[PDB]
């Protein structure tokens, strides 16, 4: 459309849409109670980033906020995707170690604050404070990776399991925040196509190339 | 009032209203946990649809989306009542047969999407595209029936006891899709005072009737 | 800056902001799995305080609503921490005294409630109404400090710290629904730079307050 990062928002919604299917299918016949969770974790992420990709594409999930002088477009709706799809992602992680629920709820509400933050960030109308919304999201992003490394005698399916995807997790995370800051949310260097491109490609990776690396190991099972 | 589907309105916010008090009431003495557990999900529904039911009637729970060259009226309340109902009301379903948290995480989290993506489509400014959100939210109900059925050696109290919320719960939840379809939100065939009658006589059939014969059975003791 | 309420939303950042990090610190070493949760959902409670009075110094979570003939500042935000402070302080209680979920789920969907309809009633463009969602709203705390009474053989050590902390949350919560009625939410009556500070007072004695009166004590350990 009159969009040029409309083809990454249409390739985003095919990949989230193929992977929800992929792993669908594959928690059919599966009566293990655990295998039960990771699954059902699992699938709704891009389940839910699906519907939140196609409302970007479709339009819905964006808006205009002004500042710099100028009008900037803003894709709210990933912020409505991560605020339930990273505490997902972070739930999965958690009981593949069997975290107790005290680490569980650290996670999760550190994980609310820094979407929160982050979509606060997103829609102020005041350019410097843009930026104080990111470090505080920041400071959430980097108090729970801290957690994910010094924060928690598991099987060695498990561990492998839980290093693979706790790497794949700081590596991909942590280049949001970077996103972000060079994008059309901060200061106005990486155009919005690119940025768009960026996202689809993490996103994807975090969670449909997170999930196929997850459900594919017997780390899963009880 | 000015809005001819004031009388219905009315009438919810009352009948939502009684039916928690008669259940608040219901609830004095109870001791047992499980017990405990049904009467304080199945309190909430009404509890809630009767705050969302008044803001709908007091006018707070409404707004104008334009589109096919009108202004239409939509009630976006139902679906902050629905958003947080409907896996409430799913919620005693599970737990009554005692559904292991894979599921029940599968059932709150497509709960969640199927009242999501229908607020969406609510909301959509592009006529065609409305359509759209409404088939995924039906496909998100029609994954959740699905388990209702096919995605569950319980005692005999419960299972008749289930059979008969199933069966009510399939007809009255399958009827919101069609009445949608067929209503303000959609193709604007049937009109909103009565498409405000039809999710009226539902939502009590669902929240209180369904409420009615759940605490009125044994099967919810251990 | 050009509103007189600035200084006490500046002190409740301030304030919120480094009881976050002393009991950020404080919890550094804990182990203990029960520990870890009293630790998780006391750190959460200012630190979520904290990105909301920010968001209202920075002018953020803030907006107009007209009545009375008047367009009258109103901070939504208090509503977006309550929404998540308020429960998390009920769940301190509830854990403390291992209330069955029944109980817990009774407590945050009255929560729910009363902070939802707290927050309709802060929106509503009808002055009158404004003090219907009140009333319900204070039922429902009306209904919690019930529970908080006549709704529960507990370790002697969890009941002090217990009746210690049921007192302070009665004594504290009860104030916020008068000082919205006479504040410029309701009548008008007590100054908004007034009523910004009693607010203040009260959410940092009922969550920092509250908060070392709670980890400071033997209760949280198993
Ligand atoms: C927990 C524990 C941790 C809590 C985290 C603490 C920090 C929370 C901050 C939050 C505050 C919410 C921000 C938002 C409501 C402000 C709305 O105003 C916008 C900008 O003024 C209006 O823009 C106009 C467009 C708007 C776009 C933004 C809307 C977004 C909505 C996404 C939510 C989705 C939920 C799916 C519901 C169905
Ligand atoms: C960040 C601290 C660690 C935490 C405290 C949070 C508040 C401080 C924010 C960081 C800085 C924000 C100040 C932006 C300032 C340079 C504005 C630039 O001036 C230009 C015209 O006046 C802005 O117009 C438009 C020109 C623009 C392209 C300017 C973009 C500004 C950039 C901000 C980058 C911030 C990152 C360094 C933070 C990495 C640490
Ligand atoms: C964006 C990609 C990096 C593209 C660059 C590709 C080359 C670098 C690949 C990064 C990968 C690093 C992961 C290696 C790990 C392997 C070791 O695992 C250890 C097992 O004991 C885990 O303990 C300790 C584990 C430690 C591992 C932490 C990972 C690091 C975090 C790096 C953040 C990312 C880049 C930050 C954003 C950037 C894209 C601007
Ligand atoms: C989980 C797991 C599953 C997640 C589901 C995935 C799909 C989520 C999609 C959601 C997106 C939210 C839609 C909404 C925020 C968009 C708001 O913009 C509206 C239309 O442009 C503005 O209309 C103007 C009026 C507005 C009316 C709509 C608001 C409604 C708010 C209802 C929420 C209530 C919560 C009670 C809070 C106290
Ligand atoms: C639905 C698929 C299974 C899933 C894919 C989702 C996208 C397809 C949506 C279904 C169709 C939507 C197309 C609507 C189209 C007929 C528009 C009608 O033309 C009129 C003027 O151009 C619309 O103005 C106003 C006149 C109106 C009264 C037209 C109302 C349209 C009706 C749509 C009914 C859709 C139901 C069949 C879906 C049941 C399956
Ligand atoms: C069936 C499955 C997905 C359906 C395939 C899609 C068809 C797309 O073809 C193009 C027709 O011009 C849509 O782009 C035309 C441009 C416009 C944008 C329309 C894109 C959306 C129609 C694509 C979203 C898929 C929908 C999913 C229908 C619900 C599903 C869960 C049953
Ligand atoms: C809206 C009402 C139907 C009004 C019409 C009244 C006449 C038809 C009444 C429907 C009722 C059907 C329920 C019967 C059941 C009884 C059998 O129970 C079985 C015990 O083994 C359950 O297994 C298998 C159980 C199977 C039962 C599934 C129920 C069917 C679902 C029908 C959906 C509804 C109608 C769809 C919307 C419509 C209103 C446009
Ligand atoms: C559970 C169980 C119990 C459920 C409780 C039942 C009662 C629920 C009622 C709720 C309804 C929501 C009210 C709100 C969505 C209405 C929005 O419209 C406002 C006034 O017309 C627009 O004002 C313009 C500004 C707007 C300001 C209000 C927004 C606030 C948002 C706070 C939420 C935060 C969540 C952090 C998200 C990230
Ligand atoms: C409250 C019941 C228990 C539950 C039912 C809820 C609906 C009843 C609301 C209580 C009352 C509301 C009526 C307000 C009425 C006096 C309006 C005052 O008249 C003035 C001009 O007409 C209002 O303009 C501006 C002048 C203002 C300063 C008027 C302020 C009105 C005050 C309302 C105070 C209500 C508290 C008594 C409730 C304590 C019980
Ligand atoms: C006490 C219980 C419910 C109170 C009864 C109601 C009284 C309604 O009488 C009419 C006065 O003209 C209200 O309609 C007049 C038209 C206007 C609409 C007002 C309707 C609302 C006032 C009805 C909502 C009930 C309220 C609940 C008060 C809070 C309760 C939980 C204590
Ligand atoms: C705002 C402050 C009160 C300022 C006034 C200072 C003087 C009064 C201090 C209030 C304190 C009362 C708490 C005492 C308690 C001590 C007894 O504990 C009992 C142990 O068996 C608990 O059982 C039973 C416990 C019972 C205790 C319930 C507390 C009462 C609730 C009072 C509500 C508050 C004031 C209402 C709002 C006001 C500020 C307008
Ligand atoms: C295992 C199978 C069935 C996978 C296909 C399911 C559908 C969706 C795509 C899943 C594959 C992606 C791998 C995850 C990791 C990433 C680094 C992918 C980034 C995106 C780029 C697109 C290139 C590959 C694809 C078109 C599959
Ligand atoms: C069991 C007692 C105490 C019930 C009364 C509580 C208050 C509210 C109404 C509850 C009754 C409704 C039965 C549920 C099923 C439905 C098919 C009802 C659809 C609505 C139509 C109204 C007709 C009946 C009523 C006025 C009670
Ligand atoms: C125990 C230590 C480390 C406390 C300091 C942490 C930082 C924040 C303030 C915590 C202290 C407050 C006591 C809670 C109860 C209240 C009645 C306070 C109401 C607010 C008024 C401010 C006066 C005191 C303070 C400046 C500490
Ligand atoms: C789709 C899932 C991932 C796993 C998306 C994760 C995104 C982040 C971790 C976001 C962090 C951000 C920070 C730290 C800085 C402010 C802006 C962001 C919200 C993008
Ligand atoms: C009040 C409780 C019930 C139990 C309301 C349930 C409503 C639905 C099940 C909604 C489904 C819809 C679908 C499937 C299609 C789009 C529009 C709706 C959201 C009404
Ligand atoms: C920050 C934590 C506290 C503990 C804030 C608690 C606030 C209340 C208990 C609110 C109740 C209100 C009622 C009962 C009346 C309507 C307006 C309020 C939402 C302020």
């Amino acid at each position: 459309t009159g969009r040029p990062e409309w083809i990454w928002l249409a390739l985003g919604t095919a990949l989230m849409g193929l992977g929800t299917l992929y792993f669908l299918v594959k928690g059919m016949g599966v009566s293990d109670p655990d295998a039960k969770k990771f699954y059902a974790i699992t699938t709704l992420v891009p389940a839910i980033a699906f519907t939140m990709y196609l409302s970007m594409l479709l339009g819905y999930g964006l808006t205009m906020v002004p500042f710099g002088g100028e009008q900037n477009p803003i894709y709210w709706a990933r912020y409505a995707d991560w605020l339930f799809t990273t505490p997902l992602l972070l739930l999965d992680l958690a009981l593949l170690v069997d975290a107790d629920q005290g680490t569980i709820l650290a996670l999760v509400g550190a994980d609310g604050i820094m979407i929160g933050t982050g979509l606060v960030g997103a829609l102020t109308k005041v350019y410097s404070y843009r930026f104080v919304w990111w470090a505080i999201s920041t400071a959430a992003m980097l108090y729970i990776l801290y957690v994910l490394f010094f924060g928690f005698s598991m099987r060695p399916e498990v561990a492998s399991t839980f290093k693979v995807l706790r790497n794949v997790t700081v590596v991909l995370w942590s280049a949001y925040p970077v996103v972000w800051l060079i994008g059309s949310e901060g200061a106005g260097i990486v155009p919005l196509n690119i940025e768009t491109l960026l996202f689809m490609v993490l996103d994807v990776s975090a969670k449909v190339g997170f999930g196929l690396i997850l459900l594919r190991s017997r780390a899963i099972f009880g």
